[PDB]
């Protein structure tokens, strides 16, 4: 028996609506997270400065993620990329908001990294996960997607689009690949290995 030695995380209140009430389209996690950022900005509970959009991917665009709703069970979904929201609460504890996880929404950072990401030590190195972390304000200011990656060569939708017009800015109509890329020479934010990501946001 031993004491943990503060309790702020025990009473943490979610920054999102309940999972069921969030804006959500399958296979558009970049936009689902953008909409979570917009919700937080427009409400009076938390500052966006405490929040980050997190792109997960790698050079070959094949990342395993466990505890995903698309594949109930103990196996992974292999995504090209996946996007989650990270909130660094004022007490210091980080929380992950993944609308596609079977884990709690939100989920303590350590449990998400241990159960959804898992160690990369026994994974063949080219499948290892990298993390592009963009402050939520910068994400809202700079992200743009014309959804052209979700249409085949005939213009047919690979998955049904979200029910609102494409997110664009004055600078761009499409820069999604600059967020999926894990090359630091591209895009916004910071690119981290798994160990760097856990060092920065873990407890
Ligand atoms: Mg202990």
């Amino acid at each position: 028996q031993g004491m943990e030695g503060g309790p702020a995380a025990v009473h943490y209140q979610p920054a999102s609506p309940p999972r069921d009430a969030c804006v959500y389209s399958s296979c558009y996690s970049e936009e689902n997270v953008w909409k979570l950022c917009e919700y937080i900005k427009n409400h009076d509970q938390y500052p966006l400065e405490e929040c980050y959009a997190v792109f997960i991917s790698n050079e070959r665009k094949m990342i395993p993620i466990w505890k995903q709703q698309a594949r109930p069970g103990d196996g992974p979904v292999i995504w090209d990329y996946h996007v989650v929201l990270l909130h660094v609460s004022s007490g210091g504890q980080s929380f992950i908001y993944d609308l596609d996880t079977v884990l709690p929404f939100p989920c303590l950072f350590d449990t998400y990294v241990e159960d959804a990401i898992k160690s990369d030590d026994d994974i063949h190195p080219q499948f290892r996960r990298k993390f592009r972390v963009i402050c939520a304000d910068s994400y809202l200011k700079n992200f743009a997607s014309d959804r052209s990656h979700m249409k085949d060569s005939s213009g047919n939708w690979r998955e049904p689009p979200p029910p609102y017009p494409c997110i664009e800015t004055g600078d761009s109509k499409m820069n999604l690949n600059d967020f999926i890329s894990m090359d630091p020479k591209v895009g916004w934010g910071a690119v981290y290995t798994l160990s760097e990501f856990t060092h920065r946001f873990g407890s």
